[PDB]
């Protein structure tokens, strides 16, 4: 083993998580146990992983990576907008799907 217990754990902020750079947007994964998502996501910004989808793990780079569906990580970024100011759409009910 190397990287036994990290020495500093937390983050300035996550109001944008969009201008953030490609070395860190990995280790915030690391940061919540999501080594896995960090080949895909290695040459990733905050902009690029908060714009990830569902829809974008079944197609690659993100495919299969877990057995979660994709679900652990679409959690952990869903959060990463929340904060950001997008204001989401307000009508439910899709015409077709």
């Amino acid at each position: 083993g190397s990287s036994g217990s990290s020495g500093m754990l937390s983050a300035r902020t996550m109001k944008e998580v969009v201008y953030w750079s490609p070395k860190k947007v990995a280790d915030w994964l690391l940061e919540n146990a999501m080594p896995e998502y960090c080949e895909p996501l290695e040459h990733f910004t905050g902009q690029d992983l908060i714009n990830l989808t569902q829809e974008d793990f079944k197609k690659p780079p993100l495919y299969r990576v877990s057995s979660d569906n994709g679900q652990r990580l679409l959690d952990m970024i869903e959060t990463l907008k929340m904060e950001h100011h997008m204001e989401a759409h307000k009508n439910s009910g899709p015409s077709s799907g």
